[PDB]
């Protein structure tokens, strides 16, 4: 079914991440955690004391898809176990901010081309696969591009949703 996922959505915000590489997407899914710059932390840390749920939606780079979707389950943190992300050209460990923990929603793929359909007016109304890393996601917009991933029937919502508060 359909209706826990369409509760954890519910009022929700989503964030368009812009993954380098399929390895830390890899680790992401193996170890639920992400990092990201510390211009996008401190939005992802203000949104999650802000709303009942923060999605954030997974796409690699020219790989023509999204991989899948998380709630984050922490602000972002620091002093934790080492990640070994995969980084640019000239970029250390510790550019990077905290360690947010992040339940997955769904791991599975979905191409772009079964969200062309979908614009996202926080970003020129462009369709939802255009973004920069970080871009927030217009809530219809958002639902709707979760709502459009296949199942995933390994996950189960009942232990998110008691997160929820
Ligand atoms: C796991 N997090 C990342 O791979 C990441 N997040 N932001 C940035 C990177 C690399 C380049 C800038």
């Amino acid at each position: 079914g359909t209706s826990k996922l369409k509760y954890v959505l519910q009022d929700a915000r989503f964030f368009l991440i812009k993954s380098n590489n399929h390895e830390n997407v890899s680790l992401a899914k193996a170890k639920g955690v992400w990092s990201t710059l510390p211009v996008n932390e401190k939005k992802l840390n203000l949104a999650f004391r802000s709303a009942r749920s923060v999605i954030l939606i997974f796409s690699v780079r020219e790989s023509g898809k999204f991989q899948g979707f998380a709630r984050l389950s922490s602000e972002s943190h620091h002093g934790g176990s080492p990640i070994h992300w995969v980084l640019p050209a000239g970029m250390s460990a510790k550019m990077l901010g905290g360690v947010f923990k992040i339940d997955w929603i769904c791991r599975r793929e979905l191409p772009f081309t079964k969200s062309a359909h979908l614009t996202n007016p926080w970003n020129e109304h462009k369709p939802v696969k255009i973004g920069r890393d970080g871009q927030e996601i217009e809530l219809e917009c958002g639902t709707q591009l979760c709502l459009l991933f296949p199942p995933d029937e390994s996950i189960d919502l009942y232990q998110v949703i008691h997160k929820m508060r």
